[PDB]
């Protein structure tokens, strides 16, 4: 039994007192320890997210990290900030850093070792698009992402490995997985740990559904074998709406 | 002639409590305001700098800025969000983005334009590599970065934009261009503003120097006739290098 993961990607928004008071909500929400909760921020402001948390069960977690640990990487923002700003969690291979940014397999697995090697937990993002899945190529792309970037790890490290199953045609399109359809993806994944990272592995680590996930829709997906919580996008903006998901989790 | 620029790249370096002292300990430095004066802590300390910066003439900038206004754009931090932080300047097209990285030129076009639109300044780099050197394709290379990041500014939009050269194998090589080696690239790059965008551009726009530049060296930097100012990487993470690179610009 797996315990269950809930987070919540704000992506590219919110002001300082958005996110001050998002965070509050939050927090204020989360009464138990039954499910692990992070919230993920934009760079800016997890100082002030990360005060807010404080005395709460929730976590905080960066959007995506440097591959590198210090130094002349113009822009990037190390493990070593992550975690003194208060997080334990990095998003990384989000769909929207793979195809609109463009980030390599190369990239991503250096990101994994790195975050781990430095203290932080991982979210790896994973998915196939529209392209992808009509030529029935999800099994290949599945395949290729977990196992490139979980390149080298150990199997220590896997104990702080979260996946995330996003398809790419369900983020911000309202279209979302149905369950079966999540269900299925997940129980892929999970096999693929099993053949090549042993049963321990495959069984432990939690697999959470992203994409066009809401209050309506994650009871069917929360009750799916495979599916151990969801990384939310959109509805992760408002505080009720996140904490419903959470509470559906629980 | 042209009021000079100086301003402190600090990479992906710096604790929180390291970037406050050493933003309070440059404010206090910079007792005039003779020469514009700017600092770049990574994305995290941003709020905390822009507070220790208060009262003084020294300015706030990002090392990076996202593309987009708004929305899905995991990992990307806002020209709005960066404002609020208290930002006046965004650098774009550092060479360790460009080249290590690896943004695209269509990428770094589409963020000066967002940058200014959105109000802030900007800091556009450009420069060749040593294998681009050797070859003698500095022009051809000068050329392609300097129009296809200017591609459909408006006039009055180069009022906020500074150039800074940085020849990629002077970044942390500590083999600085002779300063005859920087005028001759500057005059170049002026040369080109002024047959595409006109004398007023050309004699207005700051161009300053990037790369191995230190307290030792500054002086005859800042005296050719085409280099307006320094862009400092290592010496300004200590503020009385810094300052001193301040002082020579004077
Ligand atoms: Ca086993
Ligand atoms: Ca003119
Ligand atoms: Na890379
Ligand atoms: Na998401
Ligand atoms: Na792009
Ligand atoms: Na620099």
């Amino acid at each position: 039994t797996r315990k269950k993961f809930v987070a919540g990607n704000w992506k590219m928004n919110t002001t300082l007192a958005e996110a001050k008071a998002l965070g509050a909500a939050v927090a204020k929400g989360v009464t138990d320890d039954r499910v692990t909760v992070a919230v993920f921020p934009p760079y800016p402001w997890l100082t002030a997210v990360g005060e807010v948390l404080k005395g709460s069960p929730v976590a905080l977690g960066a959007q995506d990290v440097s591959s590198e640990k210090k130094g002349a990487f113009t822009g990037e923002v190390s493990p070593a900030m992550l975690l003194e700003t208060g997080c334990k969690y990095a998003l990384i291979g989000h769909s929207e850093r793979r195809h609109i940014i463009g980030e390599s397999e190369t990239f991503i697995n250096h990101k994994v070792h790195t975050a781990l090697e430095e203290g932080l937990s991982v979210v790896l993002c994973m998915g196939e698009t529209l392209a992808e899945r009509e030529r029935g190529l999800q099994e290949r792309v599945f395949q290729r992402q977990v196992y490139a970037a979980c390149a080298g790890l150990t199997d220590e490290q896997f104990g702080r490995i979260v996946i995330a199953y996003e398809p790419v045609w369900a983020i911000g399109t309202g279209k979302v997985a149905t369950p079966e359809q999540a269900q299925e993806a997940h129980a892929f994944v999970r096999s693929k740990l099993r053949l090549l990272y042993g049963d321990k592995i495959a069984d432990s680590t939690p697999i959470v559904y992203g994409g066009s996930v809401t209050p309506d829709n994650t009871v069917g997906l929360m009750s799916q074998p495979d599916v151990d919580g969801a990384l939310v996008g959109g509805a992760s903006l408002k505080a009720d709406s996140f904490l419903a998901i959470v509470k559906a989790a629980g």
